[PDB]
């Protein structure tokens, strides 16, 4: 069913999530604990971004490679603020998990507050995304359009990735490892 996914995710971006606007876009930020968010990887956050409508400096970030090199398509962000965020490392799976029902959601001034019922997710691994190698990457039905990176892919009690990309008929999520986060 689909309902605890919709409620855990709902709970999940009113505490930990946020948009991001870059020099390069609009983005879904999800805070992971202390000071640290994601966005992805094309997001390029520069030494100030707007969170919420409002200019918050970066004091950190860190684009995520394999031990191997290959890209993950996720950045890490330390941002200069007083608030930590509620640590959510313990809603993070440690290794790639495959689930037969997702939830997709967004949140940003051009897509406010949307949910999308993804359904199965499978574990593609290594692909090609847009010329570059990139790994760990998790695969849905998605009719999917741009302004919608950074989404937060979610089961039950589980934030499983990122939305980094899309091509019209399937998405693209960096999985969310807790292990990046040690």
């Amino acid at each position: 069913m689909k309902g605890p996914a919709f409620e855990f995710a709902v709970a999940m971006m009113k505490r930990n999530a946020s948009t991001v606007k870059t020099e390069y876009g609009e983005f879904t930020m999800l805070g992971i604990y202390d000071r640290w968010a994601v966005l992805p990887r094309h997001a390029k956050p520069g030494p100030t971004i707007l969170m919420n409508d409002q200019e918050v400096g970066v004091l950190d970030a860190k684009e995520l490679v394999d031990k191997d090199g290959t890209n993950l398509e996720l950045t890490l962000l330390k941002l200069n603020r007083n608030e930590k965020f509620r640590d959510i490392r313990g809603f993070l799976a440690r290794e790639e998990v495959e689930v037969n029902e997702a939830v997709l959601a967004i949140n940003t001034s051009k897509f406010p507050n949307m949910y999308i019922p993804v359904g199965q997710v499978t574990d593609y691994g290594f692909l090609n995304l847009g010329g570059t190698p990139t790994k760990r990457m998790l695969v849905y039905n998605f009719p999917t359009r741009a302004g919608q990176c950074g989404g937060v892919l979610m089961s039950t009690g589980k934030v499983l990735g990122i939305h980094v990309g899309g091509n019209g008929h399937q998405g693209f999520s960096a999985a969310l490892l807790r292990h990046y986060f040690n």
